[PDB]
């Protein structure tokens, strides 16, 4: 089954995402094909997938951006039907929000039935214009039709996910704890989480002994990377990864702190100073403790 | 010996603390008795004792606010001899800011003895006026003079006292770590720690599932009162106090993230709610890790 958690849904005939238009909040918002750029945050473009108990392979779909939900307009079976942003919940019964997700016939993409309707989404004559209609359609779970085959482009990880990443890199102590304080996290391109540790106004702080040294530089970013997720997105029911970690250096008579993000692949760790925003494999400290 | 760390000094005599007048950081800004109020941030009024290495019960003394030190005016061994703010070092070789601070002969208060001129800091006639001289004077160590005789009314914990406050606390979980940041903290009034939680903008926060839930609260409040104390204080060589706590309920089945600070007597911890801002004693979760 699809894992709980946020996807980038691209079309496997063209590259179109699924898009809320100007990701807005609006009840009828038209839910459309747009082209996209990766190692960015497609703003209007992310969806968190919520398993619905008691209902194999059934999710809501709510935009990170919206809040609102994918909604077949009136619950309609007719092909052409509107799929739309509307207000909803993450565990309604309302089937016009509800969504079976099981793979294609290429093992790789999905497709995306209403639960009600029983029609798939559908990017209409696999038009790759921007802007180009997303609609209910006829069809069936084992056909090669590319207008309803979605790759369900994952960009968050579980918990669980951060912790093999941890636990699989080279520089941790013998000692080491993590405390983990959420559930799911939104991955971010080293572009944005640069971006953000620039908007904090840490690039221009004074390191200062005890006042303003490292701890202080490393629980800033993070509390930065906190504000932003809350500012930036109307969903809830997930964070956003960014990771503290205090340090001690191979001779065991100096310590340091500093934040850590994840690889592209989810598969890793990378360090990141927030003294001068560097990426680092290695920080020069092997990690006793992190809270993420 | 007197302990490293952030005192208030007030002399025996009558109610007056040592006061750097108007917190002016220009070299020569006299040094004066001024009435003062507990239980809230004297800003012109704390001093950071400093020990120098292989010089037995001699300190430099660092205004807390303005980062200038406490200097007998051209070290003049005369009676009157100006006490002054000015630019200097923790560890400085400059005699005219050296001073040997020994028990008095009522065995609490404390004088203060130039190291070069082996005069003592003195409020002129016991002036219990606002902005009365305090002078180098001519004394002894045994006399009971109250003109020369202070209280060092300690505003600071160690790593060590905080280590024990939270110890000699009932609410901590059997699997409990703690994960000290820095050395030396100033303890905040609970009025100031509360006026830090209002302008950090938290009470107008809402608590969001994962993305701005209790863990967000409790960093944004550290990182407030870290902010706050860069912003704040021109001295170097200490953090403000403010402590991160995860707890779990007694049941084992619901974990919560907030924050502590310590009592007037330094001796124990009081829990504090970034939520709404309430103070404590016991917030319904044992403690399984901390970090301050
Ligand atoms: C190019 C075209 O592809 C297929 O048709 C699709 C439509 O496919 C779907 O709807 C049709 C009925 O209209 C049928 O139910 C099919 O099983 C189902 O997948 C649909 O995707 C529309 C909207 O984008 O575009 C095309 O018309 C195929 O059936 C056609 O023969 C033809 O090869
Ligand atoms: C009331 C007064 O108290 C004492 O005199 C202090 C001064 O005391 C100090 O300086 C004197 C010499 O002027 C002497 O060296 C003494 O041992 C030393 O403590 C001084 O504190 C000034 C400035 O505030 O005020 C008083 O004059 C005492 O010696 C006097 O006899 C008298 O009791
Ligand atoms: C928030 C907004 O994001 C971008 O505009 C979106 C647009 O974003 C996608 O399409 C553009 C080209 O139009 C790029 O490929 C982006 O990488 C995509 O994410 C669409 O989502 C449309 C339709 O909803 O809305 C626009 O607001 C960007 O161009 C803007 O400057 C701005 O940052
Ligand atoms: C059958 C119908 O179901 C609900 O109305 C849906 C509607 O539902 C959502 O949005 C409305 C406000 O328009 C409410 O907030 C519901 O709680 C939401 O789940 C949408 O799905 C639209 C568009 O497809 O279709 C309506 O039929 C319900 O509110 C109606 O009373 C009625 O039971
Ligand atoms: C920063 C400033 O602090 C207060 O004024 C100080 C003053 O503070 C002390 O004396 C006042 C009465 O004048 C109260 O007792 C305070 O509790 C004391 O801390 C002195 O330090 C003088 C001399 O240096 O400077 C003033 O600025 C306060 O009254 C101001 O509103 C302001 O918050
Ligand atoms: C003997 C004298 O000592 C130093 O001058 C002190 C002076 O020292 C401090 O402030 C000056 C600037 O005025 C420098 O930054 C020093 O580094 C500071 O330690 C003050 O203590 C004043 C007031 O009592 O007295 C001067 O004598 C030194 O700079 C001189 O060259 C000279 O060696
Ligand atoms: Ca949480
Ligand atoms: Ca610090
Ligand atoms: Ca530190
Ligand atoms: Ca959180
Ligand atoms: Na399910
Ligand atoms: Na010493």
């Amino acid at each position: 089954s699809l894992r709980r958690g946020i996807y980038h849904i691209e079309n496997a005939g063209v590259p179109s995402a699924i898009d809320l238009k100007d990701g807005s909040s609006s009840d009828g918002t038209p839910i459309v094909g747009w082209q996209f750029t990766p190692d960015t945050i497609n703003w209007h473009q992310l969806w968190l997938a919520e398993p619905i108990p008691n209902v194999a392979d059934t999710f809501t779909l709510c935009n990170l951006f919206s809040g609102t939900y994918m909604d077949l307009y009136n619950g309609s079976s007719e092909a052409g039907t509107a799929v739309n942003g509307w207000q909803g919940t993450a565990f309604t019964t309302n089937p016009h929000q509800l969504w079976t997700i099981k793979k294609s016939s290429d093992g790789t993409s999905y497709k995306i039935q209403n639960y009600g309707s029983k029609t798939f989404v559908d990017l209409v004559n696999g038009d790759s214009s921007d802007g180009a209609k997303i609609a209910g359609w006829t069809g069936t779970w084992d056909e090669g039709n590319p207008h309803q085959k979605w790759y369900f482009n994952r960009m968050s990880v579980s918990s669980a996910e951060a912790q093999a990443a941890i636990a699989r890199n080279p520089h941790i102590h013998g000692t080491y704890r993590g405390y983990i304080l959420d559930g799911e996290y939104l991955v971010l391109p080293n572009a944005t989480f640069t971006q953000i540790w620039k908007d904090s106004g840490l690039p221009g702080s004074k390191q200062r002994e005890q006042i303003y040294d490292c701890d202080d530089f490393a629980i800033a970013m993070k509390a930065a990377v906190g504000k932003w997720g809350a500012d930036s997105w109307k969903a809830n029911g997930f964070a956003i990864f960014c990771g503290v970690m205090l340090g001690v250096n191979k001779a065991g008579d100096a310590a340091h702190a500093y934040n850590f993000t994840l690889t592209k692949d989810h598969a890793d760790i990378v360090f990141f100073e927030p003294w001068n925003g560097g990426y680092l494999n290695d920080i020069g400290y092997d990690s006793y403790m992190a809270f993420y």
